[PDB]
């Protein structure tokens, strides 16, 4: 099922889960459990993450037909960072093919290090240009999504430049985007009225993250360029080292974070999960979205 | 001289530094050493703080009456914590016969610990009702600003009700508005835009922080709710030991925020100076201002 149909035809807000590729058998049996706790809260789309670089190419491949064997409806990652035009082309055909109607077009960051981004000598150089790609050779017979950020990509010179260039993408032929992770909803709201005004009408879904890690958030953050609440930064801080005492503060955040955004009426919610399910299961159940 | 008049003749943008009251002779030959070198940086006005709970008093008096006399431009704080609205009254009154033009009505919070703010048996309730005083009994004789929360006042239950309560503030009688301190321009450009799509036409200046102290930050930032980019965080996180390396960082992300907020065009800037000199001196010098 498109996710632009999906999204049309709402009749209420869809509520989607991010997962990756797991690296080894233990990572494959959580996440298998993962997806059986989380199933039944009924998600539009799951997302299967995709390795920069297409080293978890076929991993990738493998765990988006694992989730539509479970009945649920998967959405493809594909980045073109470290590989050539034909190598995209390859493994968004090896999706399609598989059955899979919905891909986000991410560009992917440079590796570790490395803080410029060069391309492959025959690969893309930005997202817009997969989704280009999308739609030159197949239309409307997939619906395409790509990344926002609300609090502006690390590698933008402005917030000028950086909405300028979302916009450049979103006019390349993207149906949806879906937010970098974001802690105090003003970054939602603020970016939502900014793209609203340079005239970007597709349903922009919030990407949530539900903190279960100190450590975590902060080496994340660090990277996206996302930025931590003072009040929550201290209260994990104070409590860092007791897991379930975190747990519980980063629920009552995105719980009280979620209940502001479908207050403000949001097309739907999209969560990194981390192949996790307590923290998210917790979230949907305290917000009465009822297995 | 009154800052709704300096606004509409603004040769370039206005500067201007925060300054709070200190509390020994130690501090205040300090203020005035601070005093002596940021004041060749021509600034518009100069703001004191306030106030113990009304308990400093006489402190942001002697001050306003200090910095007046230094041909500088006062803006005064005014709170209404912790006083009966008569004492509001009678200092305000002993600020406007200084001939202090100049007036920053806010609210102030409560003691360090406690959740909800509780006035003084006869006191206000909400800054606002201090504008509205103000505006009673000196009409536009006097300029006022309030405060604006670009990620939204920690005590607020919604974004939309924050901005509804900050609309109805400007209702009250506001020329200008100074921000809380953001370290992400994404915050105050999304703030602007709510606010103009809600029909807040005043002047809302950027109020910035440069960072000189790792643990200050982490304190401010968890009583005033701002947040701290992931990058600026383990950057001072990695220096947090050496005082000048921790203002080396602090300054080159001011310049950097400072910089596109001036390109974009914003009408001043307000610097939160802790009544040191060299951070913001590094920022205005770093920007190309001569001393
Ligand atoms: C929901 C979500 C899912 C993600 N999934 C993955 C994943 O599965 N695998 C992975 O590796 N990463 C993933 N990422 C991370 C993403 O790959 C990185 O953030 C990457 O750095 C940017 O991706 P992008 O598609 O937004 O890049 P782009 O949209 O191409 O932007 C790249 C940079 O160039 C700028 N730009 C765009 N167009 C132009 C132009 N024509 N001229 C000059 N500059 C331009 C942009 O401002 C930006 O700074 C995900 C991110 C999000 C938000
Ligand atoms: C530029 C700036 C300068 C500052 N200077 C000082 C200072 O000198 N001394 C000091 O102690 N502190 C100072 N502060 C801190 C400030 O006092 C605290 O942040 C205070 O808690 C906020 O009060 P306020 O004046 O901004 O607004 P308030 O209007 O007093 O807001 C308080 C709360 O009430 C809500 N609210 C407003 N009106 C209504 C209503 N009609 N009905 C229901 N709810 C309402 C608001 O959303 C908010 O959550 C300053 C802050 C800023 C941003
Ligand atoms: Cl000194």
């Amino acid at each position: 099922m498109k996710i632009r149909d999906l999204l049309k035809a709402r009749r209420g807000p869809l509520f989607s889960f991010e997962f990756f590729p797991p690296k080894d058998p233990e990572g494959e049996e959580a996440l298998f459990r993962t997806l059986e706790e989380l199933k039944a809260f009924r998600p539009a789309f799951v997302s299967i993450t995709y390795g920069a670089m297409g080293s978890t190419r076929e991993r990738s491949v493998a765990w988006a037909q694992r989730i539509q064997s479970l009945g649920l409806n998967p959405l493809a990652h594909l980045t073109v960072a470290g590989q050539s035009r034909k190598e995209v082309a390859e493994v968004l055909h090896r999706f399609v093919e598989s059955g899979v109607e919905n891909l986000l077009a991410l560009r992917g960051d440079p590796p570790r290090g490395e803080r410029v981004f060069r391309p492959h000598p025959e690969g893309f150089r930005y997202a817009a240009e997969l989704v280009a790609l999308i739609r030159e050779r197949y239309g409307d017979r997939v619906s395409v999504g790509g990344a926002a950020y609300p609090e502006g990509h690390p590698e933008s010179e402005s917030l000028e430049a950086d909405l300028r260039h979302f916009k450049a993408k979103v006019e390349a032929g993207l149906d949806f985007a879906i937010t970098q992770l974001f802690f105090n909803n003003a970054h939602y709201f603020g970016f939502l009225e900014r793209a609203r005004r340079a005239g970007i009408g597709i349903p922009i879904l919030p990407g949530i993250m539900p903190v279960t890690s100190y450590r975590q958030l902060r080496r994340f953050t660090e990277v996206c360029g996302a930025s931590i609440p003072g009040p929550l930064l201290a209260k994990l801080e104070r409590h860092q080292d007791d897991p379930k005492a975190v747990l519980e503060i980063g629920v009552e955040h995105a719980v009280r974070q979620v209940a502001e955004l479908l207050e403000a009426g949001v097309e739907g919610v999209h969560f990194y999960t981390l192949n996790k399910s307590p923290a998210t299961r917790m979230v949907l159940e305290r917000l009465g979205l009822r297995p």
